[PDB]
């Protein structure tokens, strides 16, 4: 296969959880293993903005969403905030790529200082200093010289910052057309197959 | 009135025209003046992504906008990109406030650098010198090292940098639900009236 | 009325005796209060650049300054550059507009390194710290890497650095045009009326 | 096969036209995919160093790169520097290497400050943007301080400052050998196999 | 002679023509050679300025200029904005020192970033490299921190920034008076005999 | 001649006395002009350091070198430290080195600033942007932070900075001898013939 | 003559020795006193690169370099790389001009951080701080940010870097073609005269 | 006793042979023990500078040292250049205080840099990172950009940057009495007591 084998999604408590679900669906459906974490605020983020009732607890909610995304038994693993003997807290675990989507200005702002206060923020940590891939997708307006330094710091040393700003150029008609695009730059990204959004001017042979 | 009476609306050649022609369109029901700008390849992306068909003269060009706003004789003005006989183009001229939107990574350039080769350049330059409002609207990802040192830059020196980045906190049902979010955030930063977007937690007065 | 009551008007000793007094003259003039501060060099700079006789102590120069620029009774007040039980040595004063004009290039260090030696560069002091507005108007030529550096010390902290660089492109015919033309960007930085420079391009419609 | 599969090569108007002719065979050799590109100023730079007759206008640049390199149909891509329909343009496309050869000094500013005024440096902007592989082959002497900080922020960013600075080492005995040792460098950087610039040392197992 | 025997003197889209004008009278009258270079918008400057008539194509241009002031025959050199066959183009053509005057905003950022636009960018990028004199006349206000950031960089890297703020120590008594002091720093500042301007304090031989 | 024909020599109150006075006899002695300052401070210190008998006032000052040094009428100015009507004041002024020597932290500071508080302040401050030879020779130990900051940003801006730190590589058998190694260097760097330090190695043909 | 008298001349162990034997070569016929110094790595490289038989001790060596560029008696001297006896170890010694030619990234390095660890480095810190002409001369591909982060820190300084990256604007038709152009941009640069490139566009009076 | 019980004394090849030696006699006069290095160039500025014939290898050393200054058996530690089993190359070893005296600029930079290629910059590197004091004493003239940075990195650090640069306050008659103020200063910085220069203003009570 093409990509990782392996991705730690975190949600965080930015505004977008439409953007984290449906890329867990499309990393289930590309058979990729997914260790699933989520923060207290992002919980409270989907609670408000879509009508899915996920579990509080990390087996309740790993038993829901594997049926909601309709994954494959211990395809989709769900780590606590404090689990430190999950995978994603040390750099000698099996290699990852890691997407923070949506990621709030807070959890910016920790991987950028190193903070490390919860499995989220550890992982980041770990991928960093392991030069494992890391995508940060951040949903705010406007940005702040903060943000944009925690933004700049963070780039410079390898993250993909990956701002939930879709794009129109391909006529999107629903909320979930420019939902897919960028969920399909993350796929791009990572390195995983997508057919949600093509490959621009792939037909185009000679200018006009 | 609250807000300013005359705003700059610069368009470049970044995704989303849309959000420009939104804010045009809310701009002229508040009853304000408008300075309008567009790049050679804003226009491009209009044609691409929109069914306006968009007059390429300035001339033919106010005439065209006037009426597809229900704008009042004269509300619209339209400036070519070397009319340096334009008020923005001078810092002497009636105070503006100035939104690029989209803003393409290519004017974020500019404007950080100083590079004033075509009027909106030129105009977002008076701006900064003048301590004139100065919003600028990229839609970008992923962002690169280049776009947030630009961006940086342009924050701490006063730049409102407000990407296209819709929030889902109201639970948008169509993508003029998503556009009208941003355009309510661009409206909400130049002090103008919005009836798009609530006033969060307005009504919450003590913790549940 | 339209920009601040009070200004703050410090002249020292860089060439352009002119521009302080002619600004002086628009103030009075709009009906506005000066509070009025002159270093010795500023002093030697008026008697060699003009045929004004400036008395040196502060209640003589308040009297002559009072009669040369037709004001009322109190409208100038003249404070001596140790007088720290004036108004602008404090930031617990009314609020103050502060204009340096002429600002020289040892009164630019003094304000971009918090010197406060005298009550001028205390004034600027207290002006930055209250974010109150602070223009300076050096006259030098050539600017070194130490005058630049300054300068934009300042700048990004919030100070207007308006050089005396008068623009040509209203075809100044005397001196008097060139001095009323920085004086007018002064008032207008000021937020105050004047009509010595038109509003660049207000009757420009569209591009011809 | 080894190395990218696609390359965008620009070349730009510094001195060294044979450097990217030479490129351009090698890859074509190689039976890799061409997007080509060549700013205004590189094509009076061939003019003037090389006998190559190069047609002006995209397609008819095409038909005849294709013939002088023995190209395959459709293997050389040409794009005209307003070509934003081209895959170069946006990061949606499929991946590319790019190579820009000879890189101005002024396409060096241009990519390191993000102006993204033509196709050239909107791809380069890109290729930033995606971390696909970009390397710049400057032709220019002295470097001033203006140079070598555009340099340095963008190899601090990832890309591969290649200068056109032949080595020596092999005793070359033509222009030719120190143009190949060049392409062969570039190559190398790709991984795209190449047989002028032997592989230094490998035959050597322990010291003398 | 003292001073440089060529002058490449570029005319730019800032205000004050007549500095340029009147520079290129006294490097006429002191037999130097001018190679003289205007932008686009530096034409339409002077024809709003002044009422010389400037034919727009560089030989009616030369004819113009060299009846205008008087000159020799080949005694002003006129080159066009793309013509990179002209000496200033490289640092291998003959020693010259370059002044831009005016210097436009836009023309400090191309210079300062390196961006080689036009031959007057890139005669400047040749000047810096090869440590050649480089003056720049600005004349703008107020100038923001991109202008100030600017103008450090490039007096840090050795170009010499002269903004267009003529001094009033000599009691200037026309327009011309003020001109004359700007330009009569620039000769001295090239080492170019002038008369306008006495050398200060030269009789005064111990204090008062 | 070679080097200046005059020397702006300002001694300021470091330990030292004796070498301001040797490098002031010497430049006497290869018939240089020499525009003498001295700061209160330095009046001091060289009551403390030598039986030279320095009258206070600049008159008398210049009387007493004169007969001091032996010379001629005219060769020496002193001019007060208030004086702005003396050539140092301003860079219109005919080209003169100027060395401060001693230079105590607080001049070097004052200089590195910008503060020009006083002649010998704003001489140093005009000699840097008209990019006119200075020379420092501070006399401290330790150096701390500050000193080193100052020292840096100046020698970056092109002063020499060159401390009072005699070599003994000739075998120095007296106070004098060390003096004149400073004076030495101090004539070496301005360009000026010296024979009290030879030139090292200038008969050493081959390494032995 | 035009140029300086003296130039030390040192090659380091880049690849590249041709450039530095014929910089050699041309010096000696323009009649100058050339310092030569070359590090045990150079003497590698050239016996790698060349058939010239070098011999390794000083004298042996100058007796070889004398007659291989037909100098003069004493026309080239040659100092071991620890005889600090040698002038170019000491700012006292008359001034030369200083090359390193080829310049290794090793000694790009101890002149950038002033290792001193050799004569070579020395020399090269003294012409820093005695503010003499100094060129570097690398050759390497790629550039890492630490070769530009020490390259960028030296120009800063006034050092020139002048990378051995030969233009083809002039059609070369051998290797020798190559050598000369870096050979005649190195005596550019210092002043001496050349006819091996010719002034560009000198004979080009107008644009066409 | 007041001060360090163990001084590490390392001599590097700046001029200023002398201070080292009186300093080393001081130190054994204070009964305190010597941990004494000595670079080879050092070894070459003592030859040059003094009468002293030092031997060459350590133990040769350590007993001609011992007689020289009447030291006590075992006081006087002399370790060779690479002799890492000696107490100051590792921080487990008994805490001293490290003088380098003279420091070469080359040792400078290394100790600036971290180079530790012998026993005297390792010792350095040790004491830094251990913090224990650290004293430089610079001879130099002019400094450099490069050697102030150097000493202005250390200072940040907690080096003491002590160059050799006598006072004159105390009326110096010989070279001896400036060689002593030095050492006194290294010795006031150490806490070791001295007598040579007088506690300054110590019987000033009130000013006069
Ligand atoms: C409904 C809703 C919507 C938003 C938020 C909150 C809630 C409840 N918050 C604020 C964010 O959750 C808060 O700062 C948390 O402290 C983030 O904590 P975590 O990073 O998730 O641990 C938030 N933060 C952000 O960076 N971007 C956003 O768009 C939003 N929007
Ligand atoms: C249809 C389409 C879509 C896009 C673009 C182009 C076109 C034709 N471009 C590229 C951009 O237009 C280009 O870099 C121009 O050089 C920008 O020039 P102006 O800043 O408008 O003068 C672009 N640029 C950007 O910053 N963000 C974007 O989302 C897009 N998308
Ligand atoms: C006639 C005349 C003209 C000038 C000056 C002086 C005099 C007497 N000075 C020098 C300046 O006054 C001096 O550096 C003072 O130390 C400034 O002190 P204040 O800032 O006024 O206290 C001066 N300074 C400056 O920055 N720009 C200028 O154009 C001039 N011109
Ligand atoms: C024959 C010839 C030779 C050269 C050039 C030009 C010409 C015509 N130019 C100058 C360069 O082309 C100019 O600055 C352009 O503005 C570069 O524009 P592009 O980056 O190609 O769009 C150039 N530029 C550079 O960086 N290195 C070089 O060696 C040369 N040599
Ligand atoms: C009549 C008039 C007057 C001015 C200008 C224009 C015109 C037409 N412009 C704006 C400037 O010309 C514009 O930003 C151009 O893009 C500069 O391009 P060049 O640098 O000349 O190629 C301008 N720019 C500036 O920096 N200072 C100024 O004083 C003025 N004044
Ligand atoms: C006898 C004597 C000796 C010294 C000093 C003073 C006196 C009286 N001062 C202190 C210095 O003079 C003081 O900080 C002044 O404020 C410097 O002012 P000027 O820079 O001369 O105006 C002093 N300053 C310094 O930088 N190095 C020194 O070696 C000395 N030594
Ligand atoms: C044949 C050959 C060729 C090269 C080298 C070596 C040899 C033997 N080296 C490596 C370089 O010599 C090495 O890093 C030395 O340590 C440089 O020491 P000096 O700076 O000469 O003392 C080298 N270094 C460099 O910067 N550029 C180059 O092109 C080469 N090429
Ligand atoms: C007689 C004599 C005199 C001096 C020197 C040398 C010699 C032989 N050197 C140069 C210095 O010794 C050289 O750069 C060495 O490389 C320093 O190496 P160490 O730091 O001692 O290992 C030297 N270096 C320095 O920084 N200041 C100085 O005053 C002198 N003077
Ligand atoms: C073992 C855990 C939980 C963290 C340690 O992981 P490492 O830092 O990568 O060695
Ligand atoms: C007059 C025009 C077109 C530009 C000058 O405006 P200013 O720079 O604000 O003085
Ligand atoms: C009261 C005086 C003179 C200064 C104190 O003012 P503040 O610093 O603003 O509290
Ligand atoms: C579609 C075009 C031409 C540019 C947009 O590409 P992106 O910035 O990578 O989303
Ligand atoms: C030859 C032209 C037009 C530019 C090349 O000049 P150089 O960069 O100084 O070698
Ligand atoms: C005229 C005096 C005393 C200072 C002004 O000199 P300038 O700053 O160099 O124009
Ligand atoms: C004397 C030698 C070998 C070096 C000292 O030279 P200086 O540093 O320039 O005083
Ligand atoms: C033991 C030796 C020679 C060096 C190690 O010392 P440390 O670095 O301080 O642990
Ligand atoms: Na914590
Ligand atoms: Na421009
Ligand atoms: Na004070
Ligand atoms: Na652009
Ligand atoms: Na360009
Ligand atoms: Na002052
Ligand atoms: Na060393
Ligand atoms: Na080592």
């Amino acid at each position: 296969m093409s990509g990782p084998e392996r991705i730690t999604l975190a949600m965080t408590g930015a505004s977008g959880a439409q953007y984290g679900l449906r890329l867990l669906d499309c990393l289930v459906q590309e058979e990729r293993e997914v260790h699933f974490l989520i923060s207290k605020a992002a919980q409270l983020v989907m609670a408000t903005e879509t009508d899915v009732a996920l579990p509080a607890k990390p087996q309740a909610m790993q038993a829901f969403l594997t049926e909601y995304c309709g994954a494959a038994a211990g395809q989709i693993r769900v780590f606590g905030q404090n689990d430190w003997m999950a995978p994603p807290a040390s750099g000698s675990s099996a290699p990852n790529a890691m997407v923070i989507c949506p990621c709030s200005t807070g959890t910016l702002s920790a991987v950028a200082t190193g903070a490390c206060n919860n499995l989220i923020e550890r992982a980041a940590d770990v991928a960093l200093k392991e030069r494992r891939p890391l995508v940060l997708v951040p949903r705010e307006a406007p940005f702040s010289s903060i943000h944009l330094e925690n933004m700049l710091k963070l780039s410079n040393l390898g993250a993909v910052i990956l701002p939930a700003a879709p794009g129109f150029y391909h006529q999107p008609q629903s909320v979930e057309d420019l939902v897919d695009f960028v969920v399909a730059r993350i796929l791009n990204t990572l390195g995983i197959p997508q057919d949600m959004l093509p490959r621009w001017g792939e037909q185009h042979l000679v200018s006009d």
